[PDB]
């Protein structure tokens, strides 16, 4: 159910070297995670939580739909085949697929710690047994934001903001801690640096730039309710 | 003093859109900043503090020297002129000179809040009146780490680790808060994404890849004490 990643395992960024240990028990860092959790759970029942629910969808075309409004055009196999492929393959590179248990911290997720629910009840049987470190959604979101921003520089701010919000959706969903979302962005940026050393990624990147240019010049607007996503995001950037 | 940046002002990543507010008074987020400050000040008098003192040097060849050991060859005008230039110009893009006080938070630095000293007494007269948001050293450190990792993919982990440590040196030096160092990496990664859309940067990047490869193949060792830097950093293989 996973596309081949661009990167060989030996070329993946090394979590242990790049990341610090998770917040220790009794630490202010852990208190910051609980504070972020409490602030996030205040949004339970809101449109932002509902957007966090669709942000959790990693099965394509999930991510493609999620980033279309920020891109200004629809990401699809028909319109942007190379960009679509790039997002699928970089999900493997940046996401939870690389986060093995060996040489990794085991992270008990917030909703398990506090015996409460998430914004995606259907994904919980998987997440309960999952202690991935850091947040793979966060890493993929930031990686997607950084690559897409390079693909369409005229929408760089919208795309990078959307990629950051994608990681924040994991806190709002009560699926992972703030610190793991923050650490996810370190891995996401690092993975993008490695991808720029990969000729296969670079070829798809170059083709995606032409696809997006062609779609925007032809006036293809996103096939998503960008108004509703904007409201859910709050914007006021 | 400052080299021309690659990026036009309109192409700089927008701090206000990408970053959250600084830790509020009485918050666990602020408590985390104080906790990191206390852990950092325990290293006063140590080799790690001494390395943070040279990590503070933004006047070239300061940054070139700082990353040479992680690169595996000396960054110099003679041996890697385009890489040297690239670091100088990306210092302007990423390194805080763009952090205008207008439309930005004013940050009182830790050593000012606690009427104490930094690891660089000579730089305090400027830093005392400076409330830059986030950490420009951190942003440049992470940006340099990410670009250099693409330049020399075989040393990607060493270089990205060094770029994160470069930002952490600001906490160890008591020059800025942890949260501003963390936010610095968001801006650094964003700036790198913008840089990959800039043809002048891309031309220097391609030449730097050839310069570094030629230097490493000729066996040009770093002209820095890599043993001493390894001990000060606590490096683990």
């Amino acid at each position: 159910k996973l596309a081949p990643g661009y990167l060989e395992p030996a070329d993946l960024p090394v979590r242990l070297a790049l990341l610090g240990a998770p917040p220790k028990p009794g630490s202010a860092a852990l208190a910051r995670d609980e504070e972020a959790r409490r602030a996030a759970l205040a949004l339970r029942g809101s449109s932002r939580e509902k957007l966090a629910a669709t942000d959790a969808e990693l099965s394509f075309p999930g991510p493609a739909k999620t980033f279309s409004c920020a891109l200004g055009t629809q990401i699809s196999e028909k319109s942007t085949p190379h960009l679509y492929t790039l997002m699928q393959r970089t999900l493997t590179d940046a996401g939870g697929s690389t986060y093995a248990g060996k040489n990794a911290y085991n992270r008990t997720r917030p909703f398990v710690v506090h015996d409460e629910g998430t914004c995606r009840k259907d994904m919980e049987p998987l997440l309960r047994t999952d202690g991935s470190w850091p947040s793979g959604h966060s890493a993929a979101g930031w990686a997607w934001g950084l690559v897409l921003a390079e693909i369409s520089p005229a929408r760089a701010t919208e795309l990078m903001t959307r990629g950051l919000a994608y990681g924040q959706s994991r806190v709002i969903c009560d699926a992972h801690w703030q610190s793991d979302v923050d650490a996810g962005r370190i891995m996401g940026a690092a993975t993008v640096a490695s991808l720029h050393g990969n000729p296969a990624f670079l070829a798809d990147l170059a083709a995606a730039k032409e696809e997006v240019k062609a779609a925007q010049q032809a006036g293809l607007k996103p096939a998503e309710d960008c108004a509703a996503e904007g409201v859910a995001l709050g914007l006021t950037q």
